[PDB]
């Protein structure tokens, strides 16, 4: 088992005009084949540590594991979240849970919004499930910090606010991005991740 | 008293082919002039709370004073540090000082180099003079932490890892952006900020 | 506004045999009151930097006024949470929403002494009112980080795992400690926080 | 390899009167022990998800591998920099090395002592190696943040400064327990570690 780069399922033009295919090439064919090569070489690394008890090799590693181990599990999330045949809203029982927990789907956009634009740096705004509480719950990642692994929610959506997600086209106006990104929410998928938590 | 956007000290264009006009432009006028107006807002709330003695509200504010606030220091230095007058190696008292700390100029450029490329997310690498110690030093700081706040430095150099600073030009490839940026360190500025830590 | 150490609410015998009265005057007397002493210290920098539009001291203070700022914040809550009176469930509305939110009021108490034996190193648990959401929330924060200033939750109860809210009596046994201050919470002051936070 | 807790090198007692034998005896058989049982079950579950390329259980096991890891690592040391023979100052190149990046062995007490003393919170202060440039270097960790694995200093001399290490005997008065643990330096430990940096 070595991690892959996952095809992305659509054509690099398929976000056009919301997000282009100079973006789309290099965030996937750059940026996330970089994290997973890294992630590879990171874990073999720790690997050996690990088998040798070398306690000061495994903390030193632990930087390059979250990062380049988030940025793969961030970015594999990411391409299934956006789809050509996306946006509107989303139906059903995730629908329904939307508007329990946030008032409404576009209070529900405002608040995921907010997350996203909050982000100082790099990072990425999340929808996600607590399975604890068994509801809906908004929150802020930095860097390639993945949800799952350091706060528990399972991811449902995630919205990457790097500069290299939207900055060829968007230049330093992050919220025209975010404004342009919800026409290709993929509902279909983030509704199959919020079946998957539920039983 | 309130905070200003200095004028850049060279037209947009002054350091190409090195770094664009585009780049220069967006990064002077629109990233630095952000930080400015958002930290005199920041400094304003933070004046009301502190009257106020309302300690909830000051720290609440803290993450956008250090955000803005050293986004402007740090972009303060950064236009002083470059210049089309630049690249070359520094001489004099400041050479002396970077051949004894790190050796000679291209082990010390290998080291500023490795700090800059070694930030994960946006950051910012640094030569700065530890005033306790009397010498040279070399620090990553993450996001727009200034060197000086967070660490006790002097900042003479600083080298600027947010994508906003190379991607337009340089893409993914970060090591590109620090290979050219050499060319235009104005080593007249980082000498003066030398000199003026030593008496 | 010159911040003052408040007076403790009950004699510092008053929670044996649960919290006993050596620790609690220290706590009061010499930890707490450090806490206001050196807040009030970095707010008079403060007001020299701001005066002087000297951003790097600002930031430099940071640490100091969210650690001392938070920790008065933070013990100024814990003693009106804590009574002679105390122990047992609360009633009516918190209750309610206890119930609601957790599914018990036992495995509300599992999921915050969850919370609070989980914290590696110095900081607090804490049960919370989220505004946005209008239900209740657990949290952890590290160190002095206060509640409302760095989350926007609002404080309803707070359970200090600073070793030295325990230490002399239990030793390393954080456990025990959890297990015995259910014994003292001052149900009334959380329920007043509670009915406050809704209109 | 299945980590141990090591043999202390010597009595519970034999630190008395600067750090008492109740303190040692809990430090050493309650702390560190806990730290070594929770690294060893934490290397087998990071054993498990490396198996299943599990990224996200790896990221959730960072906390607990660096805290109970750092604690292993920091502790193993700090028994080893103690001895009931302790005291005065190093002789040789050490001593030579102290006053050339110090100035004197007295200013390098206060600045340790100061960096020791400045942990807001849980932490270490350390007396390092700089491998790079070949000299001293006072640096200070947080919680159980180890010093090679986070800085890439080697460790000469650790002060842990958690309030576990002092409060039963110095209460909340760290700079006495800091005075006083100057009285127990094992300088032929410190100096075998310095001599080891060196070829
Ligand atoms: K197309
Ligand atoms: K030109
Ligand atoms: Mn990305
Ligand atoms: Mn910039
Ligand atoms: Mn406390
Ligand atoms: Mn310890």
């Amino acid at each position: 088992m070595k991690h892959s780069l996952p095809d992305l399922p659509y054509d690099y033009g398929a976000l056009e005009p919301h997000i282009n295919a100079q973006i789309m090439q290099l965030h996937h064919s750059k940026h996330h084949a970089a994290y997973v090569n890294n992630l590879n070489v990171t874990e073999e690394k720790y690997q050996e540590a690990l088998a040798k008890g070398d306690v000061t090799a495994q903390i030193a590693l632990q930087p390059a594991l979250k990062f380049n181990g988030g940025g793969h599990i961030n970015h594999s999330i990411f391409w299934t979240n956006l789809s050509p045949n996306g946006g509107g809203e989303p139906k059903g029982e995730l629908l329904e849970a939307i508007k329990r927990d946030f008032g409404s789907f576009d209070k529900f956009k405002e608040k995921l919004t907010a997350a996203s634009v909050g982000v100082q740096g790099s990072g990425w705004g999340w929808l996600g499930f607590n399975k604890e509480r068994g509801h809906l719950q908004i929150a802020a990642c930095p860097n390639q910090d993945p949800l799952q692994g350091t706060t528990g929610l399972i991811p449902l959506l995630g919205i990457d606010v790097w500069e290299h997600a939207y900055y060829l086209q968007y230049k330093n106006v992050r919220p025209d991005y975010l404004k342009a990104i919800w026409n290709v929410i993929n509902w279909e998928n983030v509704t199959e991740r919020y079946m998957a938590c539920k039983k």
